[PDB]
């Protein structure tokens, strides 16, 4: 046998940092779940139990939380490509280095009618997040993503003209209602290394906000028989706006949320037009993916 | 052996219901999650298998869509008292009907500074809740709550001259994070029936609004060094702002944040003054609760 | 304003004990998590910010691990007695103490048909718990309890004549499947203090594997058109094989499994006597609940 | 812009089969969940809003219930082939099903120490699982494995000899606490169709009872002071004990005990040798992969 590949880290590492604005007296609050996974020359502790070329993973915690000290931590595409090329760099058997962030929404709080210097609440559990992959002599990838963003229209959305065979039983529709998580991310082009991160850094969270602001937009406002063709138009506005991006992936879980028929009790009506009453159902799910690049 | 207690019905019964406004073309949903358990003449059930007296769940369950078809879903405090009445005034061996109900938010969606029409967002998992106790002779009884309201403030808590003793290693401090995820409850005065809840509709949503506008702005202002202190203004400006509520209940789960030690490497400062990187703690969470009341002092 | 009711305390501390026999080199591990909750004059902690009356949350922490070093965590029925009547003689404005206990399985592994002296295995999610009362004054009282045990049953339910009018659309059947989880608990009479509850101890773990054994038993065999008068027989048993019980109360929460009319396509027969493939149902849910007494 | 890749199917589809022996009135249920995802010529329902290309997901979830009837639905290896394959033969333009089955454990009832004929419990949250990919063509790829296996070892658990430089606090240890959530997979060589697949059928569940006991075996009996190294033995002996497979993969997320110092309190030892309460950590975690082929 063989060690066709190997990585190991440490997972779940949950950090937060306060920053104080020495001139307001504003603290802005930071909050993340840490991973990170490096991959080397260590086979033999697999093959061997040699434990040499093992940096412990208590060690890498401990690197996460004095790499937090000494650097910003935001915007996380930063942070994440700091804390990458930190391993790589420390370590001469050490390769590469995958870094995943999970942000977690602190939002200042507004108390009478102006925002508040040092409360915050936890508004959505929606994330942003970031995969930072950091290769020895290939730069640093970066993956940057929006999830559990949860969204409903309750009209102007249809479901028309597909595929009719012997397995399907599907009325076609013109009026429903359409519901989604979106998962949504957008891969930049490849850097060469962390000088050129760090002076890309405004577009980072500028990137971010177009991507929820279109997302939020077009699913609002497009009158779709195809809910593909909605991510689609997400996705195009997404990479005319930003052209270090690569291609932009969603992924989007549907919920769904069915007609209850009552007309067997004295022939109420609530189907159709004059549906009022819905079931929204917890499983099963459409899922719809495509991840859309360049021509 | 006998039955001394008894109670049975439809739990997790997830309901959506959309209202539209044919003149401006504006929707606004509702969406659910809704108990309804009954208490009534029912031992038989248990003793011989008697289903006679039993009202199968799944009918409680097209009950719950029939009479949100057919009537208002919001406030639901209205709602839970038209549904937990129905059950007894419709079943002469009923004699109780306890509905729980919890209230998801679809937030309305501003779209270039505009209110969208008929797009919302789940824009926390904070939810609104009801409890209802409709029960035959003795009127109905209404819990209201709000629930997964979680908080952090940064600064401006402290907690020190607490007991110390030989089970005792917390040190005091005077500037510390406090975080918790808030549960309050407001007990309305018992109502005689369904035209009085209806006659008292209009302060649902307003209660709800007070008590969750005076736990948050006590929460970010009060420089309190007791969680317990801060706790007991919250309850008591609810029950001064209203009268038809009996009592207020809070129970805040704490969430830890410790201070990280780093000066084992090279001396680094990062304790005290120096603060600036935490670790949040998953457990365990300090858990502090009370109910408050109305004085019986006339002065 | 007043003060009406007032508790806290330290909740989830995870806990793990291991016993060494050092003859036969056997290990045995015990895993919970433990709820403290205090009553006592601790009101003007919340009327006058006064924490000198309160004993830090973080000391409670303290006294439970202190606790389970020096002394026995099994069963927790006498450990959760010993941590309460500690804070009620500890502090002299203590006068309550609610304890929860959360045991979690660790199950001896069998390793080539022999029991290994020190490998476990996590068998099910299913929960051994107890909630003790220490109220100064009032002696101890105990609920013990079983939790997260799942069942199905895939033939030999009924329901039928049942109550039906406009509100019913369910036919009655004479063959179903019945599933559900169980939530089974015992009330001891009350204790009038540790020396009571020490005495009784091999009562503890006797009662619950005799609590757990009839839910089994009697759920397999019994051939029931009512899940109340199944679980009505189950209550019985307990009561009558342990006199120390005073009640039993059974928390029932029904998982539907619903037939599939695939007849649309080729005159494929999947219901009644034929049903071969259900479709289970994540919610809503029937839930059915007593407590039984003695006469 | 271009459509670079696009899925799309239906995901958590529960599904329930009861197998009934007329002769020996014994039943045997079989419980899953199934999400299936589709690839071909279907870009133009994102890029114009055609729905005629577009096989509704609705007709995805009928057709997992209608082939559930028909075929045999263990072991899933061969279901989940039999399921994939369906789409390719059907539809012109589907050039690929991706099926993913998650098996939950329904296991039979020992009432009296007999087994009893048609009841069941849950015993573990313990998964078996299929990944199929079906691809015009190509034949069929299946990845089997086990997850949520969760266990414990008191001791004969040891970790010393690891690179230590300024970053690193952890002490060498000769005796600790290893718990894990066990993931393992397992890869077979290409399949050319349905007709090869079924030809292998009786070493799907055969393989998958190995894969178990190996895990288990080498978990207790191992006293290494290299989880990596532990790992790397268990992929060994699945690997010399089925020819069919290609490759490996673990994936280990520790489960940390931290020994409890409370010497600060009248002197109690409870650290090293005289360790007896622990505290369970619920994060960070060590989390340890590898996937091992052949030479």
């Amino acid at each position: 046998s063989a060690v066709k590949a190997a990585r190991y880290g440490k997972d779940n590492v949950r950090v937060y940092k306060v920053h104080k604005d020495e001139k307001t007296g504003v603290q802005t609050v930071y909050e993340m779940t840490v991973c990170v996974l490096l991959e080397g020359e260590i086979e033999t502790s697999y093959t061997k139990a040699d434990n040499s070329v093992i940096v412990a993973t208590d060690s890498i915690k401990n690197t996460i939380y004095i790499t937090a000290k000494q650097n910003p931590v935001t915007p996380p595409e930063l942070f994440g490509s700091i804390l990458g090329t930190h391993f790589i760099e420390k370590y001469n058997h050490i390769h590469a280095a995958h870094v995943n962030i999970v942000c977690h929404r602190w939002t200042r709080m507004d108390i009478d009618g102006k925002p508040h210097p040092h409360s915050f609440i936890r508004d959505s559990e929606e994330k942003r997040n970031v995969q930072v992959d950091v290769v020895e002599g290939k730069g640093i990838d970066i993956k940057s993503s929006l999830s559990g963003l949860t969204v409903l229209k309750s009209t102007n959305s249809q479901f028309w003209g597909f595929l009719r065979d012997e397995y399907t039983t599907l009325k076609e529709t013109w009026d429903r209602i359409l519901s989604t998580d979106v998962d949504a991310t957008w891969q930049w082009k490849n850097f060469s290394g962390l000088q050129e991160v760090r002076s890309h850094v405004p577009k980072f969270d500028a990137t971010w906000a177009t991507a929820r602001e279109v997302t939020l937009k077009t699913f609002a406002e497009d009158n779709s028989a195809s809910v593909q063709a909605t991510m689609y138009k997400m996705a195009e506005q997404i990479l005319a706006r930003q052209q270090l991006i690569e291609t932009v992936e969603y992924s989007l879980p549907n919920k769904h949320y069915f007609e209850i028929d009552l007309s067997w009790h004295k022939g109420l009506q609530n189907t159709g037009k004059n549906a009022e009453v819905f079931a929204p159902q917890s499983d099963p799910n459409g899922l719809i993916k495509c991840t859309v690049g360049r021509s």
